[PDB]
């Protein structure tokens, strides 16, 4: 049994709901919250941004030295950083940005790193402002990611059509 409360059933392992990923984190305190990163780990939108706010920017002072040793993550790859207030672990996961031309098969790849975790609350990669169809990307995480992911959908006319479509 886990903490998580309110969540559709999608398949063995996939749960979702309509939730900002930030309330459901402060809420759940879960071992891993997912961000929906870029390489330079630069917090500006969308999840990294109201993520990052939410920590009263500690998460991308973290991130700023993380960069400054490591250099860039990969498109598809993943770094493990602190949850601060939200969670024990952040997953910074870069799913390929459609509005910079990377290619959508990576997004498989971006999902790869999910398995590293048993329970994890993430968003969607690669949909909202990184421009790939939200559709395809539950597709591709239900496909792909075998460890127990519940989904927070923040956007309202978006989670009843994924529902509504779901295979
Ligand atoms: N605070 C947040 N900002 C943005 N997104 C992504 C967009 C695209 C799907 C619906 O929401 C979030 N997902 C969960 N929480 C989110």
């Amino acid at each position: 049994v886990n903490s998580f409360s309110g969540y559709l059933k999608l398949t063995d392992n996939v749960y979702i709901k309509n939730a900002d990923i930030v309330e459901e984190a402060k809420k759940v305190k879960p071992t891993v919250v997912v961000n929906a990163a870029n390489v330079y780990l630069k917090h500006g939108g969308g999840v990294a941004g109201a993520l990052n706010k939410a920590t009263n920017n500690a998460m991308q002072v973290e991130s700023d030295d993380y960069i400054a040793t490591n250099g860039p993550l990969k498109v598809g790859g993943s770094c493990v950083l602190s949850g601060h207030n939200l969670a024990k672990h952040c997953l910074h996961v870069v799913g390929p940005n459609v509005n910079k031309g990377e290619d959508i098969q990576l997004l498989k790849s971006a999902y790869e790193n999910f398995n590293q975790h048993e329970v994890l609350l993430a968003p969607l990669l690669s949909a909202g402002i990184f421009g790939a169809d939200p559709i395809h990307s539950l597709r591709v995480c239900v496909d792909t990611v075998r460890t127990n992911v519940y989904l927070a959908v923040f956007d309202k006319n978006l989670y009843d059509k994924l529902v509504s479509s779901f295979l």
